[PDB]
């Protein structure tokens, strides 16, 4: 910058090692802004371009950011823009080495004050040129659920820059990701003043991602001017920008759920036993429910499982159909299911134990459970056929009315069902009631002498005939017939008139002799 000069009046400090005043002038650039010179030994420029040559020391660059023209005559407690200009000066000398305090001898207090001032901020304050930039905080940090989102906490850039701002350059960050300030404004680029927080849609399964930080900042710079060494050199205080990077910011998150199956039967019941295998890919496990009809699991992965019935709870109906549901991020899902009872039928059918294909009808069962207590009665129809459905579990059966004409059967049957949709088919037989008759026929006159030849006829109840036969021997005939009511009749004689009286008997008992006595006559 070519630099421009301008003189004033001042009441000079003494030097008494060089033994004069101490002079200077007002050096301002191209641009408008105020120069100060390094040296009072050499002259300052006029209308020369003057070259950069670095920085002055921390100490010189702290003086020019309290004095003029930073600071106004009345904010640094002095009466003219000259007295600020010269104490100013005055003190960048000192902080530079070029001058001691004690060597010189003020002519103002106003301006003795603010040299002061100036040179005990420059040994003091610890403002510095070097560009500081760092991102709090610095360790890796983990996003936490709240709501809608897992995020951080704020993150805040700490600079000595006068302004600036800074870009956040994420590597390879999961779907939906919102970077925010503290008021709730979505931005990626900010101000050095704010701060910022990540935010992740908490459906985001487990992992991690890094983050740099890049800002251009602006400080402050007491930058120097080469002088031809015959001129001096000079310091402007000036903006100057600068690129800074982070190292790499690393984020990171765990997304987990649960899943509890409730497993209920045919009406609202808790069910004990029955073993699910939950799986995905990347996970299986079997689980058994337990006194509540409860089975849980924590810590899952988040996204879609699989559920299925490998082992069904006693006397329960196994479904092996796959049941899908998905685990979210905090939560857990719930999985309610129905069970069906295991459900079977007894089919007795009732016959005579002397030909199977006659089938009995009006014949009941009774049925008993495990702990023997009457559960169901029930009849045979017209086929001998009884049908009984029962819900699971060991029972046993009995005989409690016996079809008509038949002895009761007197054994216990037993049965499980098992299976369901099973029908058990179960014969049972039945002694039918058979009966003997014996006729003895003697004469009317003589008793204990015999009468072969006489033949009897024996009819049913409706009157058909059913057997014929002639006495044996000793005036016997015997005759063996079934169940029911009879009657009966002579019908060839034994040299005897026939008695032609109509006879009745009842075989009602199985074993049973009827023994009857008939007499003849002439
Ligand atoms: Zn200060
Ligand atoms: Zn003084
Ligand atoms: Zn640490
Ligand atoms: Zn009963």
């Amino acid at each position: 910058e070519v630099m421009n000069r301008e003189t004033y009046k001042m009441d000079w400090s003494y030097s008494n090692s060089k033994q004069r005043e101490i002079k200077t002038e007002i050096i301002k650039t191209a641009s408008g802004s105020i120069a100060y010179c390094l040296t009072p030994d050499l002259r300052s420029p006029n209308g020369e371009d003057l070259p950069e040559m670095g920085k002055t020391s921390d100490a010189v660059y702290r003086v020019l950011l309290n004095g003029y023209p930073q600071k106004g005559p009345s904010e640094l407690g002095v009466a003219t823009t000259e007295e600020a200009h010269y104490a100013t000066q005055l003190a960048v000398w000192i902080a530079a080495n070029e001058l001691t305090e004690e060597d010189l001898v003020a002519k103002n207090e106003r301006v003795h004050n603010l040299m002061k001032r100036l040179v005990e901020a420059s040994k003091k304050e610890t403002g510095s040129q070097d560009v500081f930039f760092k991102v709090n905080p610095v360790d890796s940090q983990t996003a936490t659920q709240n709501g809608d989102y897992l995020e951080t906490g704020f993150y805040a850039v700490q600079t000595n820059a006068v302004s600036g701002s800074y870009t956040i350059l994420p590597e390879n960050a999961p779907k939906g990701l919102r970077i925010v300030n503290e008021n709730g404004e979505e931005k990626s680029t900010l101000s050095i003043n704010e701060k910022f927080k990540i935010l992740l849609p908490k459906d985001t399964s487990s992992g991690n991602f890094k983050m740099k930080v890049k800002s251009t900042l602006t400080n402050l710079q007491a930058i120097a001017f080469k002088g031809s060494e015959k001129v001096q050199n000079t310091t402007v205080l000036l903006q100057r920008n600068s690129e800074k990077i982070s190292t790499d910011l690393v984020v990171n998150w765990e997304s987990v759920g649960s899943l509890k199956i409730m497993k209920l039967g045919e009406k609202k019941e808790v069910l004990k036993g029955a073993v699910f295998e939950v799986s995905n890919e990347n996970f299986k496990q079997n689980v058994t429910t337990s006194d509540k009809g409860i089975a849980e699991l924590g810590n899952l992965p988040i996204g879609i499982y699989s559920v299925k019935e490998i082992q069904a709870p006693a006397g329960y109906v196994l479904d092996r159909s796959v049941k899908k549901i998905e685990v979210k991020t905090g939560e857990t899902a719930v999985l309610e299911l129905k069970n069906e009872n295991v459900k079977g039928e007894l089919e007795i059918t009732k016959v005579d134990v002397a030909d199977g294909n006659t089938k009995l009808p009006n014949a009941e069962f009774t049925i008993y459970n495990e702990q023997g207590k009457e559960v169901v009665k029930g009849k045979t129809d017209e086929k001998g056929v009884a049908k009984f459905k029962l819900p699971y579990g060991k029972y046993t059966y009995k005989e409690t009315i016996a079809p008509n004409g038949y002895v009761i059967n007197e054994e216990t049957f037993a049965f499980e069902i098992k299976e369901n949709g099973e029908i058990i088919k179960h014969i049972v037989q039945d002694k039918k009631v058979e009966g003997e008759l014996e006729i003895t026929k003697v004469d009317v006159a003589d008793g204990n002498t015999k009468l072969p030849n006489a033949e009897f006829t024996i009819y049913n109840e409706q009157g058909k005939e059913v057997v014929k036969g002639k006495t044996n021997e000793q005036g016997i005939a015997k005759f063996k017939l079934p169940y029911g009511k009879y009657t009966y009749k002579e019908t060839i004689a034994p040299g005897y008139v026939i008695n032609e009286e109509k006879f009745g008997f009842e075989i009602k008992e199985n074993g049973e002799i009827i023994k009857h006595i008939v007499k003849n006559k002439k």
